[PDB]
């Protein structure tokens, strides 16, 4: 069977604790105030906003005594043709070292802020347009869709659009071909990232799976960490999410019916992929030209896809079932202690 309740009660269970919630919230607010009543930032920082699977509410709570990973995007106004990403993130060195000494630490592209209960992520961004567009860009930045502390699940009203208010999504033409730049991963230059779109992307996702999508995207992170031990190391995060994304068809009706639909999807569609012991080339939300799958190794999609073989063959039972403990053992079987039974 469905079992609705036993579901809503399932991902109750795998949410962050509100606790920990506010605790992101209480960090990123604590940030951002600090940034913008810093003075030598205060020409250069146009915005600090939320961003990650915390925002887009796809986020799993963390195990044992771990730390809940908070992205911030740091919006500025340099000119990324005349300064590094080095030197973007040595301009924040000081508010650093007055705010956060002997807390923070450089990971490559991101400022790593280890507070008490949660670690702050800090990417640094700049806006490429210019002239009125990076003045409408900016405007747009310091909007309160933009600098909103609450996920995605918190405010279904939420739409990327200046005038909103806690109203449609605004024109793609005001967003759609405008990313960020932020510092790559290796080199010491600037790639294109749009987490906004993003952001939108996945709201409109779940609007359109009667609020089924993220929800969806919990349960099947929540399978992969507890079959973590049988499942590749990868896809795991965000290219995990665009995949569920990519596979999910609109208009979804239920938790079991949805994961039974999107399993089965993704068997069907990557069927040849897997037998040319390949992986998928895939669209980025954010940015077009990116393959959300650029990192992701062939092999480890394969036994991701054996691994979503076996899981569609547990769901598919567990839907199919008639008796209401029988499917709720089956659930078990594919998601563990924290399912619980009718
Ligand atoms: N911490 C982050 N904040 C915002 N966007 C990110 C972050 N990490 C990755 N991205 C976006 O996702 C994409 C994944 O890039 P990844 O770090 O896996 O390899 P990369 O070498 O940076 O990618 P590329 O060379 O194709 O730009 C990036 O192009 C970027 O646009
Ligand atoms: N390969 C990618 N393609 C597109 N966007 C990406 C990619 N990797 C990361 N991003 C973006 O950068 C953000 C921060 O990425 P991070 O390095 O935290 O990976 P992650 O921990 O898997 O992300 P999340 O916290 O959303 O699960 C993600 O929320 C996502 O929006």
């Amino acid at each position: 069977m469905e079992l609705q309740p036993q579901f809503n009660e399932f991902l109750a269970n795998i949410r962050p604790t509100d606790t920990q919630k506010e605790d992101w919230k209480s960090g990123a607010r604590t940030l951002r105030e600090r940034l913008k009543n810093f003075e030598p930032l205060k020409e250069i920082v146009v915005s600090t906003f939320l961003q990650g699977s915390i925002r887009r509410s796809t986020a799993i709570r963390p195990l044992g005594d771990k730390r809940p990973k908070v992205k911030i995007v740091v919006v500025t106004n340099l000119d990324h043709t005349r300064m590094s990403p080095t030197d973007a993130m040595d301009l924040f060195i000081p508010f650093l070292e007055k705010y956060y000494p002997g807390k923070w630490e450089t990971q490559g592209r991101s400022f790593g802020i280890t507070l008490s209960y949660v670690e702050l992520d800090l990417v640094i961004t700049a806006i490429p347009e210019s002239g009125a567009e990076k003045s409408h860009l900016e405007q747009l930045y310091k909007s309160e869709s933009v600098l909103t502390v609450n996920s995605l699940e918190e405010q279904t009203d939420w739409r990327l659009n200046k005038s909103w208010t806690p109203v449609e999504d605004a024109p793609a033409s005001e967003w759609k071909a405008h990313p960020l730049v932020l510092p790559d991963r290796e080199k010491n230059e600037w790639g294109r990232t749009h987490p906004l779109a993003q952001i939108r992307w996945t709201a409109e996702k779940n609007r359109l799976c009667n609020g089924h999508y993220i929800n969806l995207v919990r349960a099947v992170k929540w399978w992969r960490q507890q079959n973590s031990e049988d499942l590749p190391k990868y896809p795991k995060g965000y290219p995990l999410e665009h995949l569920i994304g990519n596979a999910l068809d609109n208009g979804t009706t239920s938790m079991a019916q949805g994961l039974v639909q999107l399993m089965d999807t993704f068997l069907s569609r990557w069927a040849a992929i897997y037998n040319q012991k390949s992986k998928p080339w895939l669209s980025d939300h954010g940015v077009a030209e990116h393959d959300v799958m650029a990192r992701l190794t062939a092999e480890d999609f394969c036994s991701f896809y054996e691994g979503i073989a076996s899981a569609a063959e547990i769901a598919r039972n567990a839907l199919a079932s008639e008796e209401p403990q029988e499917s709720a053992q089956l659930w078990r079987q594919l998601f563990g202690s924290k399912f619980p039974l009718p």
